[PDB]
């Protein structure tokens, strides 16, 4: 959802992007939010996806 689980790209809008983390694959990818409260998780680059679950 913010790490690992699949990020919510449309709960309430329809379909934005940005920064998330995939710490599976290759980790920090893509999804921003699709509405509601913008699911906590929008990152924009290294620092955004670290500060989050990069380096906590």
């Amino acid at each position: 959802d913010f790490c690992l689980e699949p990020p919510y790209t449309g709960p309430c809008r329809a379909a934005i992007i940005r920064y998330f983390y995939n710490a599976k694959a290759g980790l920090c990818q893509t999804f921003v939010y699709g509405g509601c409260r913008a699911k906590s998780n929008n990152f924009k680059s290294a620092e955004d996806c670290m500060r989050t679950c990069g380096g906590a």
